[PDB]
């Protein structure tokens, strides 16, 4: 099986890169960062990210591993010391694999996304307002500082500062979530709400039509916007599991104490 | 079909009633409340809850509308004026039907329960403080004045109240949310807890083995409590669908404007 | 000088009583707990609120101490090991004094108390609805598990785990926070809010005129109440202060690391 | 009494301007927009909040009069109908004054702002951290979307969408709140703080050293800033009161219902 390994660029990270290619080189495993099958990221959730997006246009073709350096991360979650036999059980290709939701983002004036964590709007400064439609029937008009909406994993993230709900990756669904709504003229849900598969929620521009967009790490500002569009992905990221580490004890180790 | 209805009392809702039934004897339908198909209650989301555990143990052969005689409700969804054409349309038994997951309940000192909306934990009195285990593994100690756990269609209850996230009924889940936890020696989670189908959550005295209980609406002062087990049921509650009112339209309808 | 010492209960705060007593021997300091200027207690914050509304009656002739045998308290701030030189400090009657804001609280079928920390209201069971009068206008009626006016020393406590602020004991005010208030018919500010010396707050009954009340420590179900009052205090707890502990010092050590 | 009239711009406005500026002629009262001693805007907090900072260099000169053309404002909470009696009542110069704190923000790299709601920062894009320092003590190291610091007044503002506590303006006091804090390596206070006059708070750059600062409506990118400190000012703002206007009675109309 074609593979490649990122790293997030200090000493540390490299020099594990570097011995784990060399223990590959050790079976039949050709480096690959254009084809891969397996992609391997050293580092944190960043890397991880980065790596998701380096090969977003695979998703289906890949499965993913992640490595953490430092503190335990969400797709982070193998320590250094377990590198080797990482090698070795990924080299039989027995491993079983794990798919976890995505989010699609689609912007209109056409652009499509897809993000591992979440999808956030803001203003381009000055006052943000949007029109909140869910399936086509509008819910409410949004005034504050902007919007989060979430993947099932990312809800750990952004989400969770924003007093989001965390929520099970197997659960297909994805989160709403307020930035400093207002509440008096206007009036919002104030909770966060999750939708199943199929619901498309779709903001629209009450006056400005300018907005910061953000798909995870990647942040833009987009002009003459019309529509924003969220809808659970058909598409999902497929890791390789080599033992049980439960979200659930990855949410306490994380939070609670490690 | 057999069927049967309850009031909440009053006479609007009494009068009602007894319209429906005579124009139920315009039609080939019995009337019997020991072993109805047919479930209509009259009055709110209460007067529904009552009827949901009147017969509880029967969900899976009975189907129930809710009309309400005051403002819209999640359950009573209904307006009186068209009370004439849900006798008409449930005469001819071709309507649809449309299931909300439920939560069970184990306590262990065994008695099962079924919620609709959610069930609750607090203290006797005094300090409560309860271990939490998810599928076996120990997550946090919790100290406050209690939880609560949450049908999907239960969020826009008790758990809106406290900072749970509205989740749309057709997601198989349930979520726990936290009442007034204290945080410094003890350390909780926070945010809520959406868990899938066949997590269990059981929560454990640490002193007190006392607890005030709750399902839905009865609330009773459970004794010599060793363990409280949470798991989505895999029985459902039947609801039968004449036309569309999406929840979100009932959630907007309820909170921002009708 | 005279004064008095209470103890948790345990050992270790029973022979650090034990010992101070000795050490105070050693000077003219004569021992008395019907009528003493010094009231010190060695256990937690618990301790100390047994302490205070055991001579609460007294408070404009007393100073109060208060040491910790176990993690540091807000009103228990002084470890063992600097016990000795309490003793000697508090010989010589040098010593400043520092004085914290209490709230008092009315009740009317009338009873009066005075809170270190806050007083809290909920129902005898059943539903928790009252008026919330402010200044004799009324201001909104409040549906859900209850309310918590709290003292600025008080913020650390309860208060902060219903999402009130932190304020600091030498503003004058008291603070009123919301219990999973139902938001929708009803509707309530939400916001915590901080009242100024000589501001009544005033709750009255709409239907059940049985609450559960806790001033404290001590809580009671009192019935047929038609009136609850809260209001800044003209009375104030006097500390003798030996040393700079800065409250936002207090605060981090207790809540962001030690 | 000199005095001057702004105005939102619409016609209501300027309608309502120059007709009591007519009913002013009709008075001894010289019209003068550099040195006046009252200064009436028309419109809505806005507008308000403008002719303050048009003016803050003489705020003890001046008695302001807010009149609200839409919705009831915290500052502008005259009713245009109520204009010829402001006009007349005005002229006597018998009215008393009323004063609310204010917040004096420092920026250092020195510059110097007055905040009548509250001054905060963000980042210049990228991940927001600072150290936050009370009265010379490190008390906690700050990560999120940035932070908040309100004075009494400006608590029914930014402060509220934020969890913040509405304060009575005669507490003369500021409010610190959070924006979408993470919580795990780092860790906050999470509560909002209320400090006393004379209490300096300090934020601190740890890595990048440019915000997005924002004192009121204003918001300017400060570069290679080094320090910003927060306290509560020694100059207030005057109002003119001609009669009983309580700011509960403005939060409840604003909040509650009118
Ligand atoms: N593991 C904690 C660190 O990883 C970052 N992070 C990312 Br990127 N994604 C997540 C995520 N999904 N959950 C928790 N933390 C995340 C998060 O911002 C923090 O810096
Ligand atoms: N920049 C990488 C990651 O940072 C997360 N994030 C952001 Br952006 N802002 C916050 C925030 N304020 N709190 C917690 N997580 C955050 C967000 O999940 C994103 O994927
Ligand atoms: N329709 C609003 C009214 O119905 C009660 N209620 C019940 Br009972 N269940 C729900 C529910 N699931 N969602 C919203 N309100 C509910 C809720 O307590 C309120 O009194
Ligand atoms: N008593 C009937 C219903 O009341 C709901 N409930 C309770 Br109990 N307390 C609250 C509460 N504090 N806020 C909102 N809903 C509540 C809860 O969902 C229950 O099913
Ligand atoms: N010092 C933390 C411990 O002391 C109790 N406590 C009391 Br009693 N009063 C306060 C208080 N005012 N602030 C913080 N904790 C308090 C609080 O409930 C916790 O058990
Ligand atoms: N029982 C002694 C003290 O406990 C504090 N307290 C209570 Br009661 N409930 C809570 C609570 N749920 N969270 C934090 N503090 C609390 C409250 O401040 C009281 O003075
Ligand atoms: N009266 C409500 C309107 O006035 C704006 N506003 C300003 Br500007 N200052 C305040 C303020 N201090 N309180 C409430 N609203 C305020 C607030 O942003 C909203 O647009
Ligand atoms: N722009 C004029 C006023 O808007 C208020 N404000 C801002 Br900026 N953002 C928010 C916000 N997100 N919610 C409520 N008020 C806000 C803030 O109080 C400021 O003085």
């Amino acid at each position: 099986m074609k593979y490649m390994i990122t790293s997030k660029g200090d000493e540390k990270s490299d020099l594990l890169r570097l011995n784990m290619i060399a223990g590959f080189g050790e079976y039949d495993m050709e480096y690959d960062d254009v084809e891969p099958e397996i992609v391997i990221s050293i580092g944190g959730d960043g890397t991880f990210l980065s790596a998701f997006h380096q090969y977003e246009e695979r998703l289906d073709e890949i499965a993913f591993i992640g490595i953490h350096t430092g503190h335990l991360g969400f797709y982070a979650d193998w320590r250094p010391a377990e590198a080797d036999k990482l090698v070795k059980l990924l080299a039989k290709g027995e491993y079983q694999k794990v798919s976890y939701p995505l989010l699609k983002t689609t912007v209109k004036y056409e652009a499509t996304y897809l993000a591992l964590n979440e999808s956030t709007v803001k203003s381009s400064g000055g006052p943000f307002v949007v029109d909140v439609v869910i399936n086509d029937i509008h819910f409410e008009r949004f005034r504050g500082d902007g919007l989060c909406m979430s993947t099932p994993s990312g809800t750990t993230a952004y989400n969770k500062s924003l007093g989001g709900a965390l929520m099970h990756p197997s659960i297909e669904a994805m989160q709403l979530t307020e930035m400093a709504s207002i509440n008096n003229v206007y009036r919002t849900i104030g909770s966060p709400l999750v939708f199943p598969k199929h619901h498309v929620v779709s903001l629209q521009p009450v006056n400005d039509k300018d907005f910061q967009i953000s798909v995870d790490e990647l942040s833009i500002l987009h002009r003459d916007v019309q529509e924003i569009r969220y809808e659970v992905s058909a598409k999902k990221i497929h890791f390789a599991r080599f033992r049980s580490f439960p979200f659930w004890r990855r949410v306490h180790d994380s939070f609670i104490e490690d």
